[PDB]
């Protein structure tokens, strides 16, 4: 929220986490596997860029989703949305306290 990091547009341009992927869904902004890699590409990168410190248990939580991600994308294949009306061209063509103990318990 802008309220939360003001200057988080002012410093990231493209925000996306969590919440841009669930306000995403019913909206049809999805073609291939290799965007969803991309974005989670960059959710790693902009964690670590808007919190530079490295000890931050938030950057240790983010390397734990990337594991996880690493882990569980491999069952989604490159499918990319073709439109009907374009295969059939085609086919025609051709025919802050919280924060601290949640570090505490990641420590732990």
């Amino acid at each position: 929220s802008k309220r939360e990091a003001p200057d988080y547009y002012t410093f990231i341009k493209q925000p996306m986490d969590l919440g841009t992927m669930t306000k995403k869904l019913k909206s049809l902004q999805y073609k291939s596997k290799a965007e969803f890699v991309y974005d989670l590409n960059l959710i790693w990168d902009n964690c670590l860029k808007y919190n530079q410190d490295m000890n931050h248990p938030l950057r240790r939580m983010a390397n734990g989703m990337r594991k996880e991600a690493d882990k569980l994308i491999p069952l989604i294949p490159d499918i990319t949305i073709r439109s009907r009306a374009e295969v059939e061209a085609e086919e025609r063509r051709k025919q802050i306290n919280g924060m601290a103990l949640v570090g505490e318990e990641a420590a732990e």
